[PDB]
């Protein structure tokens, strides 16, 4: 059975494949919708890769999921290599 | 700055080490008592070691901290730790 | 008293200090050269964690050491670490 | 193609028991001889259920398997 808490954006994983991997767990998590609410606001962050982890936090707080998926979007992407270093 | 979800229990951390790590954190984490609540459900037997892990799954479910305590309790059996300033 | 066999990398633990860890029990263990070299095929894939050892058994026998950190590493990058005492 | 690696005695499971599905994972491991002799001596013992495993270590090195049986057996 496996957790939500097991849903981590592997390495190099598209920040929206890990997205839909982690709803879809989370509609079959068995928590309360103030839990579920704090998974997608809180865990999703915590358990996205150091690559786009770091890009979420400085979102700040309250940012919505379009808003991450679009922050996210680029990562591995060539916008995203040139622009470091 | 340490999440509740990087509070860990080492390979050969005495589960009530970890468990008063667990806590310590838990106190600090800015969380709903809804959202604290499921932390103690879930959290802490998701991030308790191997050797552990398995031991609390298959007590099932509603087990006091004590009881987990005991499960887990290993050269043991129960020991009693000084407060700490 | 950490076996080999405790050597486990952590949810978020970025691979190359995991591999550090591995070497380090693994200079330590009292096994023989061939043992030791099927921990290094084997072991150290095995006690991945889920997402990089996933990533690590597509890559098919014979990985280099380097070859298996760029793998399980984010696209910057590599890391670098002082030498301890 | 579950692991060796995998293969634990529960925390009510008979060690009898955990040594059946033990070596029957053992027999599928691809590895050398010599490996599969090094799993018997200190896998087989690393995970085992907690109480167990502290008994077995108590033996010390090179217990055979029947006094590993005897040292975890039930009552």
């Amino acid at each position: 059975p496996t957790s939500i808490l097991d849903i981590r954006q592997g390495p190099k994983e598209p920040f929206r494949d890990y997205v839909d991997r982690f709803y879809k767990t989370l509609r079959a998590e068995q928590a309360s919708q103030e839990v579920k609410n704090w998974m997608t606001e809180t865990l999703l962050v915590q358990n996205a890769n150091p690559d786009c982890k770091t890009i979420l936090k400085a979102l700040g707080p309250g940012a919505t999921l379009e808003e991450m998926m679009t922050a996210c979007q680029g990562v591995g992407g060539p916008g995203h290599k040139a622009r470091v270093l």
